[PDB]
């Protein structure tokens, strides 16, 4: 029998899910979480051998352990210990599309574990063990006898070794597969990676147990008076003197209590549950559960004789609050979300997919800091530590099912199949039973991306009808079926219609406005972050808060999922798809998220989190309008601190406490501002600094700013009379401009800046040439190889214009000499094939004073795609350790992502300048500089630059950002006009239409000098 | 404001600026290229402080002292359009008299803009380049003081006022501001070329 090529069986000998188990013998234990001695952990040391096939592995392993066998750690996945190659990919399965047969040459893992059993354990009661993850399939051995068979991945596996378990020497064998039948389901977006994941633990409880507990919270309008009801199971034999205590404790304080002997009221024609009691306790005034404020209470059930014997005690954490939708609108404790949700998935920097607790808590913190409120547990259910520190931290949480079918054709393929209904009830069902006692969880989910089939929304009215105080959600079909509670699509624009065959997503607020449609909407995934994107976060943010019924999204997604490699010196740098040898595999599509692998935040994390903030600001007149977007919370811990500055020069600031009601108003009026006479811009920049610190936050964390432009001061002042007037001298080849120390050099026959001296420094390594291309973005390159070409790509329609072929060709370079200048003027033009794309005539000229003024005027086809960018290209031969630039700043943005950036004076590092992407591409822009300075040169006007240590070629042509090398020089690209990045999606052009070089005739100005 | 003579051109060069009561709204340089071929280029460079409100209009005015009956000129037409209504108009090259360029309003107002042109000639002279135009026998301030469409009488010469970038006109009611912010001109800093020669 080959259990895991049939959907029929997915469990041997295996006991049902529950709610996690500790099996404490004292209510003050259980009361206060402290470690039970009845729970072992049987996460060490264990031994591993590797086989190319199930068949492959001997019968004598079931006795002894080979010879050959290596020792690994566990929990860990052997694809990191060099015994496979994993394989990532995103819509093609890694295998052979035939289900629910899986290729015969299998890789198979035997693990081994030698352990001592307690005496104790063995004369009473009964133990089992629990695997909380195995992928994928695993069989069980006991001292040389099989035990039972598992098939899910992400769900706790439970069986009993009662009959099995031996005094002294216990042998456990493992034999793990990496594809069954049940992997089918499992076609998500990660590393396909296999073993035993997660932990291992071994559970002693008595004879007579507690099999199940359920908690339910009922409220009033006014949520002033909570009804705690508490179901109890049991299993094990019925005798009248066990009772039950159910009782409630904030900190160490009881707040209610109940005993009650076991026995159901009446359900049916004759009787009810003999073996489940029910407790209804009452609770006056109580601290709900959110977000903000995570009030939690402990719940501690015991199973114990009417004497006061307690046999058995468990305890679980209880948040009161309740998640329902009316009138088309999803409330928690009354009052309408917004959710500020990002999706997760489970990967750790160095172990893969095994999680632990730091990783956890350091991920809850960088998520709370960046004004992040929700998370998906995307696509699988999760570790349930981390239910436990959300309900911790106050984060909201959707369970979603294991369940993605997305390399059948057509999609429903499995979905809509009877046949495989067993399997996604036993992976639906025991994620429902194990996880509805987490207030953190608040959206059930079936799944991602499956189509719509029967079953789908067979399980969704099934969860519906066991567990109604939670929504669930549903994306296949459209996400408009009948399967979804909350319409759920992925990467749906804001306003632009894409209306695929039988599955259109619709813009969101067209969507709402669809007849007969009334659900709200959150999307489970949008603004596609994949690498430098996220592009049109502020039209997304504009949308939610301007409409009722747009109740926010999940951000795809956190990580990048990049495994480390390590080159032939030792040095690690991170991998992508296809470094591994698989095949297939979609390049480089596993770094989607907002982080590193290594938890470095990426320049589109500042931008989520400004567009996530929990307080509006309005300026009119003097006076500052603050609101707040909090609902549950008053503003105790925030002050708001403003500061007016004259070109990054400050002249006025102060401190004023923040009171503010929970979606409240409050008025600021700011002092008297100061009246400047002199020349620049005044900019009003406040913030919000909290002075105490949370349990989530250091004090003095920002959590919201917002900046604005007052009064300017119009310079209409002249430059002094030079006495110097720079000599020209004209030769059969260059122009030569000479000012004493200053010298500048044109070439006639390229017709640009040849070069210039300083005393008897030269400054360029390459001449100063216009830019119409950058190296293409992940958004811009979307799913296009060098096999499959699309020619709806950004970067198609430009090398198929030529865009990065095109010669400039001299068609004029006049000089002559002014009064107090020189004059050059030059014009040029790209062609390509016999066709013009663009053509720019310049104007340099230099003055007497030292500064030379570059006027540029860019005549731009249409016809051919609209260029990436219209502006200077040069190559400093000057490597400086400080760059100081005026600006929007000090992260990097894009014409399409600049909210975030603030107007000052920002110094930073060269080194801090170039941002580490893994797949190198255009990076580092800043938008809306007015001065930039560099080394001994200043450069003036209005531009958008970048400045690095590599060539844009070098960018395009090299692929991972370890074999990047340092040029020599700087290089250095200043932009009058730059093109938007996209980033509602990686696979179409997301590029919006105001933010594309489209207009046809562009103009900018550049003043360069020497300072 | 300064003149210097080229190899192949004159090159004059001013620098204005607009102040009210001591608050400068707008500056303007512009560069006078006067070619030997007869063309005569414009480089208009604009500031606009963005505290004051955002201009109507950014472009060029001046009074020609002839009176042509026909007006020719290339671009959307050949109906009175705007930046925000400009969808109806065709691009092509449209003959009209100089009667038909003023709308009669019963009350004046700015009337008869044609957005997009690349070519326009009136009489004996040519203008080329991206520019809205509007061409009529009445001034802009007697639009302003009058009140009627037949009080208003028709001054000496030709009026004609060359917008590099015009704001829209809004329309959605006319009691709010209802000019959409992609239609206002509150970039900042503009620029527009012109080109005079006489065919």
């Amino acid at each position: 029998r080959r259990d895991w090529e049939n959907p029929g069986v997915t469990q041997l000998n295996r006991l049902a899910a529950h709610p996690p188990f500790a099996s404490w013998r004292n209510s003050e234990e259980a009361r206060t979480d402290r470690p039970s001695q009845q729970l072992r952990s049987l996460n060490g040391e264990w031994r591993f051998a590797w086989f190319p096939a199930p068949e492959a592995v001997p019968e004598s392993w079931l006795e002894c352990d080979l010879p050959e066998a290596d020792t690994v750690v566990v929990p860990s996945n052997w694809q990191m210990h060099g015994y496979d190659a994993p394989i990532y990919t995103n819509v093609t399965y890694p295998i052979t599309v035939n289900p629910p047969f899986v290729p015969t040459e299998n890789p198979t893992g035997c693990y081994s574990l030698t352990f001592n059993v307690d005496e104790s354990w063995l004369q009473e009661g009964q133990t089992r063990i629990i695997f909380d993850g195995v992928n994928s399939a695993f069989h069980l051995w006991c001292n040389g006898r099989w035990v039972g068979y598992g098939q899910d991945s992400r769900l706790p596996s439970e069986f009993d070794l009662s009959a099995f378990l031996r005094a002294g020497e216990n042998r456990l064998a493992v034999m793990v597969l990496r594809w069954s039948d049940g992997s089918y389901l499992e076609d998500q977006d990660m590393w396909r990676m296999s073993g035993i994941f997660r932990d291992v633990s071994l559970l002693h409880k008595p004879t007579t147990q507690i099999s199940d507990f359920h908690v339910a919270t009922r409220f009033n309008d006014d949520f002033s008076r909570a009804v705690l009801e508490a179901e109890v199971q049991m299993c094990g034999e019925l005798r009248d003197y066990l009772r039950v205590t159910v009782s409630l404790w904030q900190g160490e304080t009881q707040v209610a209590s109940g005993t009650a002997p076991f026995g159901g009221e009446i359900i049916d024609e004759r009787g009810g549950y003999a073996d489940r009691v029910t407790l209804r306790l009452n609770v006056e005034n109580p601290k709900l559960w959110s977000a903000e404020i995570p009030n939690l209470y402990r719940a501690v059930v015991e199973l114990h004789t009417a004497d006061g014997t307690l046999i058995e005690a468990e305890a679980c954490d209880v948040g009161f609050r309740e998640v329902r939708i009316e009138n088309g609108l999803l409330l928690l404790n009354g009052k309408p979300l917004l959710i500020r949700g990002v999706n997760r998935h489970e990967h750790h920097p160095l172990h893969g997919q095994v999680m632990d607790e730091q990783t956890m808590v350091q991920d809850i913190l960088l998520m709370k800091q960046n004004n992040f409120n929700a998370v998906r547990c995307s696509h699988y259910p999760n570790h349930p530590l981390w239910y436990t520190l959300c309900d911790r931290y106050g984060l909201y949480v959707v369970d979603e099912a294991n369940i993605e079918t997305h390399g059948m054709v057509p999609m429903n393929r499995l979905t809509d199949d009877p046949r495989w209904l067993p399997a996604m009830s036993e992976r639906v069902t025991r994620m429902v039973q194990r996880d509805r006692n987490h207030p953190s969880v608040i959206i059930w989910s079936l799944g991602n991306e499956s189509g719509h089939g029967a079953n789908h929304d067979a399980l969704y009215r099934w969860i519906k009808s066991v567990d109604p105080s939670r929504p669930v959600q549903y994306e296949g079909g459209g996400a408009d079926t009948t399967a979804t509670d909350i319409i759920c699509p992925m990467y749906a624009r804001v306003d632009e219609d894409q209306p695929f065959p039988a599955v259109p997503k619709w813009s969101i607020k067209k969507w709402l406005s669809l007849p007969g449609e009334t659900r709200p909407l959150i999307l489970c995934e949008y603004a596609h972050a994949m690498g430098n994107s996220l592009g049109g976060f502020a039209k997304y943010w504009q949308a939610f808060r301007q409409y009722p019924r747009l109740q926010g999204g999940f951000v795809w997604d956190w990580v990048d999922q990049s495994l480390i490699k390590y080159d032939e010196n030792g040095n690690p740098w991170s991998a992508y798809g296809g470094d591994f040898g698989d095949t297939p595999n979609d390049r480089q599509f596993c770094m989607n998220g907002l982080v590193f692998a290594d938890r470095t935040p990426h320049p589109a994390l500042t931008e989520a989190k400004h567009q996530q903030q929990f307080f509006q600001f309005r300026l009119s007149g003097q006076t500052i309008e603050v609101t707040s977007e909090y609902l549950f919370r008053h503003s105790d811990n925030e002050l708001l601190h403003w500061m007016v500055a004259l070109d990054g020069k400050p002249l006025a600031s102060g401190e004023v406490p923040l009171d503010v009601a929970p979606q409240g108003k409050q008025l600021i009026e700011l002092p008297e501002l100061p009246q400047p006479e002199s020349a620049g811009q005044l900019w009003l920049t406040v913030r919000v600094v909290q002075p105490n610190a949370t349990a989530w936050s250091e004090a003095g964390h920002i959590s919201a700013w917002q900046q604005w432009r007052l009064a300017e001061n119009l310079s209409v002042t002249l430059p002094a009379a030079s006495h110097a007037i720079p000599h020209l001298t004209t030769s059969e080849m260059d122009f030569c401009i000479e000012l004493g120390n200053k010298r500048w050099q044109f070439n006639r026959q390229s017709g640009f800046l040849s070069q210039m001296w300083i005393g008897d420094k030269k400054q360029l390594l390459t001449p100063l040439r216009d830019q119409f291309t950058r190296a293409p973005l992940d958004n811009d390159i979307g799913v296009s190889e060098a096999t499959r070409i699309d020619p709806n790509a950004w970067v198609e329609r430009w090398k198929a214009a030529g865009h990065y072929q095109a010669e400039a060709a001299l068609l004029q370079c006049t000089a002559d000499t002014l009064a107090d200048a020189v004059l050059i003027t030059t014009a040029h033009a790209w062609q390509h094939q016999g066709k013009t794309l663009f053509i720019s005539r310049k104007t340099y000229r230099i003055d007497g004073s030292g500064q030379m003024a570059i006027t540029v005027d860019v005549e731009v086809a249409s016809d051919t795609p609209h260029p990436a960018r219209i502006g200077l290209n040069c190559q400093l031969a000057q490597v400086a350790e400080r760059v100081n630039w005026l600006g929007l700043g000090p992260q990097e943005n894009y014409p399409d992502r600049l909210t975030a950036a603030c107007f000052d004076r920002w110094d930073l590092p060269l080194s801090d300048m170039y941002t580490p992407y893994v797949f190198p591409s255009e990076n580092g822009l800043r938008c809306g500089t007015r001065e930039l300075n560099y080394g001994p040169h200043q450069w003036r006007g209005d531009f958008q630059f970048n400045i690095s240590r590599y060539s844009q070629q070098q960018l395009m042509e090299t692929s991972h950002r370890h074999l990047l090398h340092a040029e020599e020089g700087t290089w250095l690209n200043i932009d009058g006009f730059h093109m938007g990045i996209g980033g509602d999606d990686s696979w179409s052009p997301s590029v919006s239409a105001e933010f594309q070089l489209s207009a046809g005739r562009y103009h900018y100005q550049l003043v360069w000098c020497q300072k």
